[PDB]
């Protein structure tokens, strides 16, 4: 059948080149060219040319007129000229050229395509936008055509001495290819202009559009659009208003009504539907076109190795030929040699591979990652409107966390899936190709290495199971260090305060040093086993294949046979490797694609449950009518559990109608039937006008008060005003420190349950619907307060008196003012009536209740302080959402200098051992060098067995070449280890010891200022980054940094002149690496910011579902998700393409490489230099280099955010620790305190140097062992005292003297610990009984029974467990009451044998009866110590013999009770008056 087409071709061409793609000379045939490129695209040019014509001319005109300029008669010019020269060269034909027919067909569609690609001009300047993609790829294919047809026609010059064509002919082709190409660059370059009528519009929009619906076809492969952002991201912090919006394709509501519309599809018209069929049937399309590209990168991938064989086959030929002819020149036809220019057209064609790749494989990642956006939009979108749909049986089913993590998980799963959906295929697709290159290569050696690369699978599999055991077990190890972290922190006064620093640091480091820096070091060897075999294997895949080459194969194993052979492998490894990851995402994708369609599935409410109708009109109209014996059940399916039954409820319009009964009597379920919740059985429901309604439990949205009110309305300054004063919340408001504009609910300050319902209830009026539902409002609410409320918002007189109202409360007072009375008892009505009838029906039991209960500044505050038909509330325009950061931009106050604190990095290094950085450094050149002189003595074996034409001592060169690749490996493994256990461990040991050191020695005003949950967040993630991550991205970045330059070097040495070609493309890479440094950074942080809020806002909506269907604001809070959903795929979207828009210019780096390394290569072997080892070693080492780009990129991101870690660990280390702990020559006597003379010395001092001061000239002289008491006004500074003793805060002036030795020069131990102290706040460390009283073990265990026993706590601790002082606590002392708690400090206070106590009961009034004993014990046991009382009630200090009277800091007064008493107009006898002891006196 194709003999005739065999046959047939022959009378098409003529030329003696024949028909065939490549000639001898390695370029397109003159047949080919004419035949194929140039008919193709004109065939091409036509048919789409005419197919965009009749588009453009359907299409409307836009009315966006662009002006016309030098740009479109240029172009129509120069298309008028390349119709000139096309026609010129029609008439240049001779007269034997007219007999091939290839030829003449060729310039009859070129110059029938050039009038279409004349009009298509025109029309495209006129109508369309971006440069019309047809037309780019026209002249795109031209360009090449006819540039083919000039190197054609120049190379058969050259090396035949004839014109093919003439010299008109190779004329009118080169002015062809300036033409084509001046047309193409004024078609792609220029911006399009533009009239200046429609300029006055651009101020409406908000953010600037996005640019990629502006960009050409060669911008979107190239990634160009986003070069504009790269270069703002650089100059500056990316706010998030510089984000561009999304294209138009991605709107979160046009991608959720598409798959909804699929879904419900599958739903409505298959008996067995899938969630996964309509999600695949609807994002499909994009994913065929990414598998087309994928495949064509697959093929464009494994080209490569093979022109690699190609050219080393001719290198080795070309100087064959050479020797041969040159050691035969004695003699005198030579057959026609080796043109040495089909060696530079094998290096550009290497080229051309490299760049269709990269610009296919881009495409593919594009359309991937697009269509997981789509697919994460739809979901979450889909998910948030079933949500506002689930039945409250499935609501009850599901817990609210689950549901979140639909959401959060499960939708990120499957946008993971779409990453990994190709290689299913593609997987099995390369390695068929690859296995098949090889065979062809090797022949059957090949499969041992894929035997070895098949059992080292597993044993990789192996090793990454334990390293995530070790993982997970450094993991609770660090939960380990940052709890007990977290208690020395919380409960640092009192650690501060006993001076237990040194034995909690040292159970600190106990646990730190010994646990998990020991785990961290298995870790490390493990790592380096791993770093090991990672490095052996790609070795041993071909030292096995040569091996078992040479002796089986009596083949010359040749540089062709070994080169290609390693390249082919290296690919290799790639996708054998991923299949594991690829199954385990479509398991994981499994999963989640059943809790979605389980999910979608669920009941949802019955819409028919009520008629919802327009509002009544007149007073006394029935508003809702629930009638013909209704009845309403909770659930459908299992239990057909009744919640309602024979229901007859009726309201009118302006009545307040009552619902009376226990809990789960029914009336929390008759309002449930109102909103329509309930499934309906039987019966009729109907319901009139607008709905507000009012939850039992208040909800609250996390926003401000004013949101909260507001709740969607429109802003109304006389009601808003009005509501507040009506529901008594102006003082609540008032009393709030930020007034209306506090946050609320969970970020915001929280808020009494009072307080809570009021504002609850707040909103309800602000809406002025005309039917209100309340489930019992008034249950928080005091009784003045409910007065309040029922006169002005309840009452007939109220703000609501011409509303409907329903109200299901039983309080007395607000059943007397209701008009209608309903009694609902077990979900049955018994009866109702207007409430005089029960009144004279007093046997019912309705008025029974109301008689047995029977029988002013709190009243009188709340009672401090027509309009027919309020309007209804109108809801706010939607509009749109943008996300606040202006704490985020104050933070970053630099904008963006951006240049590396290098300080950090030294400060690192230093931490690290200097000495074993550099030997770890050391040994990465070591293993990299015997690495290359491994390849290096593979090429001087191959061209050995190529000269000998045999494999001559192969045990020989294959052992030293074993040798060498061991070496390499053993290099990697010494790495490793010197990395974690000498570097990484030691730098994690020393920066952890230094700050825990300094931060346990800072100050309190350190603490005070600074929040705790900062401070613990710095020691949990910033250490476990700087010990598991820190050291990971050096090593790989200095691994790949000496990969590289050991690549350079290589290709150097074998070419010199590649130097010139290293210089511009390294400023280059430097430059768009800086580019993608800032802007990428930046992006991540702007799509981690906005994640969060999706799923907060999706979690907030999860609790209030009855509430926002109550409203109505289903649409509201709906497009609030849509919103936020867009706001993080804002920046998600350029956050992914910066990925692509490096990864191209990476790889058009690396593939220029490779045209370099190969053009300069074929020139030197004109010199005669170059061997066939020369070209393969050098060459071979080029194809790598591009994925060692991407990694010293990617890793220098991963150095930069994660060296931040030490900044904030070095900021801490820095603090100013407090005046030091022990004066060496200054201590006092083990006798100190000897007696407890307490002198003051003009003392005066402050909280902080910019507070004022808080105590002024103290010259307090305490007797030993006087019983003192404080006694001051609030803010009087009186707690004060305590700090200035222990010296907490340091002495402004004045000094105290503590038994004729002044504090100031002791040492703060030696004060802190010779002094007894009771505490204000009573704290309990997580331990044993005997670690919160003996931690530092100095005295017997007798010693501390009889401290429990005089405490009270000696039988409870024994209760505890059968162990005693061995007994737990838990954390914070849960376990143990409060006032347990104050006794447990008394147990510590009473063990320290010293003269002096200060007890600090400040804010102490929990309990009464442990205050009563801790009295006694205080009189009894403490006789002989000095004792200071700080107390708040004055009742303690009745008793004392001498009392202290602090007033504004200053000694107001220092006598005795008697005297204190005796002046009735002292201070101290008017604070008495005012607790009313002076009455009782």
């Amino acid at each position: 059948m194709a003999g005739n087409l065999v046959s047939w071709a022959c009378k098409l061409c003529r030329s003696p080149e024949g028909f065939g793609p490549i000639s001898f000379y390695g370029d397109f045939t003159q047949c080919f060219i004419d035949g194929v490129i140039l008919n193709l695209s004109a065939i091409f040019m036509i048919t789409f040319g005419i197919r965009d014509l009749v588009n453009l001319c359907k299409k409307k005109h836009s009315g966006i007129k662009y002006r016309r300029n030098w740009i479109i008669v240029s172009r129509m010019a120069l298309v008028l000229l390349e119709i000139a020269f096309v026609s010129l060269a029609s008439l240049n034909i001779s007269k034997e050229e007219a007999e091939n027919f290839t030829i003449v067909s060729q310039y009859a569609s070129t110059m029938l395509s050039l009038f279409v690609a004349l009009a298509l001009h025109w029309i495209e300047y006129d109508r369309s936008v971006v440069a019309n993609t047809v037309l780019l790829f026209y002249w795109l294919f031209e360009t090449f055509g006819n540039f083919a047809k000039l190197i054609n026609i120049l190379i058969r010059h050259t090396y035949e001495g004839i014109w093919y064509s003439g010299q008109t002919g190779f004329i009118l082709t080169l002015f062809q290819v300036i033409t084509c190409a001046s047309i193409l660059l004024l078609e792609a370059l220029p911006k399009k202009p533009l009239m200046p009528h429609q300029h006055i519009h651009q101020t409406l929009t908000r953010r600037k559009p996005n640019p990629y619906d502006s960009a050409n076809i060669f911008s979107r492969i190239t990634f160009s659009w986003m070069s504009g952002l790269m270069k703002t991201g650089y100059e500056k912090y990316l706010v998030e208003a510089d984000l561009y919006k999304l294209p138009r394709n991605f709107s979160s509501e046009e991608l959720s009504q598409k798959l909804e519309k699929n879904w419900e599809n599958e739903l409505k018209q298959k008996s067995n539907p899938s969630l996964s069929w309509a999600i695949c049937r609807t994002f499909g399309s994009k994913m065929l076109l990414a598998a087309f590209f994928k495949a064509i990168h697959d093929v464009l991938a494994f080209t490569q190795p093979q022109l690699l064989r190609i050219l080393i086959k001719f290198v080795t030929d070309y100087n064959s030929e050479r020797q041969d002819d040159h050691s035969s020149l004695q003699g005198f036809n030579h057959p026609q040699k080796l043109p040495i220019v089909r060696g530079f057209l094998i290096a550009f064609a290497m080229f051309l591979v490299g760049f269709t790749q990269t610009s296919v494989l881009h495409q593919y990642f594009l359309n991937v990652f697009n269509t997981g956006m789509y697919i994460k939009s739809a979901l979450t979108a889909l998910i948030y409107q079933k949500s506002l749909v689930l039945s409250n049986e499935a609501s009850g089913l599901s817990s609210t966390g689950d549901i979140v993590n639909l959401m959060s998980v499960d939708v990120q799963k499957l946008q993971d899936l779409t990453q990994w959906l190709n290689l299913i295929w593609s997987g099995p697709f390369q390695i068929i190709i690859c296995l098949y290159s090889l065979y062809k290569l090797l022949g059957n050696s090949m499969w041992v290495g894929v035997i070895i690369l098949v059992i080292m699978m597993p044993l990789n599999s192996f090793l990454m199971r334990i390293q995530k055991k070790l993982q997970k077990s450094q993991m609770k190890y660090k939960d380990e260090r940052t709890r007990v972290i977290s208690e020395i922190l919380n409960n640092i006064k009192s650690l501060k305060l006993y001076a237990w620093e040194k034995p909690y640091r040292e159970k600190l480091e106990e646990v730190r040093n010994n646990k998990e820096l020991k785990n961290l070091t298995k870790l490390g060897c493990y790592m380096a086993v791993t770093s090991f075999q990672f490095n052996i294997v790609p070795f041993l895949v071909s030292c096995c294949t040569f091996a078992v080459f040479v002796y089986t194969e009596d083949r010359a194993l040749t540089t062709d046979l070994v080169f290609p052979a390693l390249t082919l492998f290296n690919l290799l490894s790639f996708p054998l490797m991923i299949i594991p990851m690829v199954l385990n995402s479509f398991i994981e994708a499994s999963v989640s694609i059943g809790r979605l369609f389980t999910f979608f599935t669920n009941e949802e409410l019955q819409p028919d449950s009520v008629q919802r109708l327009p509002k009544v009109k007149n007073i006394g109209d029935v508003a809702i009518n629930i009638g013909d014996d209704a009845t309403f059940l909770w659930q459908r399916k299992p239990e057909y559990k009744v919640a309602l039954k024979n229901i007859n409820f009726q309201a009118k319009k302006g009545n307040l109608t009552c619902i009376v009964g226990k809990v789960g009597s029914g009336k929390t379920a008759l309002l449930s039937c109102m909103l329509g919740d309930l499934f309906r059985v039987k019966g009729f429901a109907t319901v009139h006008g607008s709905v507000a309604y009012v939850s039992q439990v208040p909800w609250i949205m996390n926003g401000t008060v004013k949101e909260n009110i507001l709740f969607g309305h429109r802003y109304d300054a006389e009601f808003y005003e009005k509501t507040i004063k009506a529901c008594a919340l102006t003082i609540d408001l008032a009393i709030l420190m930020d007034g209306d504009k506090t946050l609320v609910g969970e970020k915001g300050i929280s808020l009494s349950g009072g307080q809570k319902a009021r504002l609850s209830l707040a909103r309800a009026v602000y809406a002025r619907a005309d039917t209100y539902l309340l489930d019992d409002p008034l249950a928080a609410v005091d009784e003045h307060v409910a007065r309040h409320l029922i006169e002005h918002v309840l009452g007939p007189n109220g703000l609501l008196h011409t509303k409907t109202k329903v109200l299901a409360t039983n309080k007395v007072s607000a059943l007397s003012i209701a008009d209608s009375i309903a009694l609902l008892d077990n979900g049955e009505i018994t009866q109702q009536g207007t409430y005089d009838e029960i009144t004279k029906d007093a046997d019912s039991p309705l008025w029974k209740l109301l008689n047995n209960y029977g029988k002013e500044g709190e009243l009188e505050q709340l009672q401090k302080l027509d309009a027919i038909s309020l309007r209804r509330a109108s809801d706010a325009t939607l509009g749109s959402i943008d996300f606040g950061d202006d704490e985020n931009i104050a933070k970053r106050e630099h904008r963006e200098q951006g240049k590396v604190k290098w300080n950090i990095y030294l400060e690192y290094a230093k931490a690290c051992n200097p000495k074993s950085v550099c030997v770890f450094i050391l040994f990465i050149v070591i293993s990299m060098f015997l690495s290359v002189m491994g390849n290096v003595w593979l090429k001087h074996w191959s061209e050995v067995n190529s000269r000998y034409g045999s494999n001559p001592n192969a045990a020989r060169y294959l052992a030293i070449y074993f040798a060498l690749g061991i070496g390499s490996a053993l290099a990697t493994l010494i790495q490793t280890i010197v990395l974690w256990v000498f570097c990484t461990i030691h730098a994690s040991k020393y920066l952890h010891n230094l700050m825990t050191n300094s931060v346990l020695r800072a100050p309190m005003t350190f603490f005070e200022t600074t929040p705790i949950g900062r401070i613990l967040n710095r020691f949990s993630n910033d250490i476990y980054k700087v010990d598991a991550l820190l050291g990971r991205t050096f090593s790989q970045f200095f691994v790949n940094a000496v990969k590289v330059t050991f690549t350079i070097t290589v290709i150097c040495a074998t070419t010199w002149q590649f130097i010139f070609i290293i210089i511009p493309l390294s400023v280059f890479y430097i430059y768009y690496q800086q580019y993608y440094l800032r802007t990428s950074r930046e992006l991540r942080r702007l799509d981690s910011i906005t994640r969060s809020p999706i799923y907060s806002h999706f979690q907030e909506t999860l609790g209030g579902l009855a509430t926002v269907r109550g409203y109505s604001q289903q649409k509201r809070f709906s497009h609030i998700n849509q919103c936020r959903i867009d706001n993080n795929m804002s920046a998600f979207y350029p956050s992914i393409n910066a990925n692509r828009w490096l990864a191209y210019r990476l790889e058009l780096i690396g593939s220029i490489i490779i045209l370099g390394a190969a053009t300069l290569s074929v020139f030197r072997l004109k010199q005669g230099t170059l061997t066939a080892g020369m070209v393969g070693l050098s060459l071979s080492y080029a194809l790598q280099i591009t994925q060692t780009l991407n990694w010293i990129v990617r890793m220098t991101v991963e150095v930069e955010t994660n060296i931040v870690s030490v900044e904030r660990i070095k900021e801490y280390a820095d603090l100013k620790s407090e005046a030091p702990l022990i004066v060496e020559g200054h201590r006092p006597p083990k006798e100190w305190p000897s007696q407890g003379d307490i002198k003051f010395n003009n003392y005066s001092t402050r909280y902080r140097p910019e507070l004022d001061l808080v105590l002024k000239h103290i010259n307090i002289h305490i007797k030993p062992n006087e019983k003192v008491g404080i006694v001051g006004r609030t803010g009087a500074g009186k707690s004060s005292l305590t700090l200035a003793l222990f010296r907490m805060i340091e002495a402004s002036e004045g000094n105290i003297v503590i038994d004729n030795i002044a504090i100031n020069e002791i040492g703060l131990y030696d004060l802190r610990h010779k002094l007894s102290i009771i505490p204000q706040d009573s704290q309990v460390f997580e331990g044993t009984v005997r670690e919160n009283i003996d931690p530092i073990n100095q005295y017997t265990d007798e010693a501390i029974w009889r401290a429990l026993e005089l405490s009270h706590l000696k039988e409870h601790v024994l209760s505890m467990s059968n162990d005693g002082l061995d007994a737990q606590l838990t954390e914070g002392g849960g376990n143990l009451s409060v006032g347990q708690r104050q006794l447990l400090c008394l147990a510590r206070a009473m063990l320290v044998p010293s003269k002096i106590l200060v007890l600090d009961q400040a804010t102490a009034a929990v309990d009464v009866e442990t205050d009563k004993v801790v009295q006694e014990t205080i009189r009894t046991a403490f006789k002989d110590r000095t004792i200071l009382t700080i107390a708040h009630r004055l009742n303690t200090i009745m008793d004392s013999d001498r009392i202290i009277v602090l007033d504004n800091g200053k000694v107001a007064e220092f006598d005795s009770p008697g005297q204190l008493l005796s002046d009735n107009k002292s201070l101290f006898y008017s604070l008495c008056m005012e607790a009313g002891l002076v009455n009782e006196n």
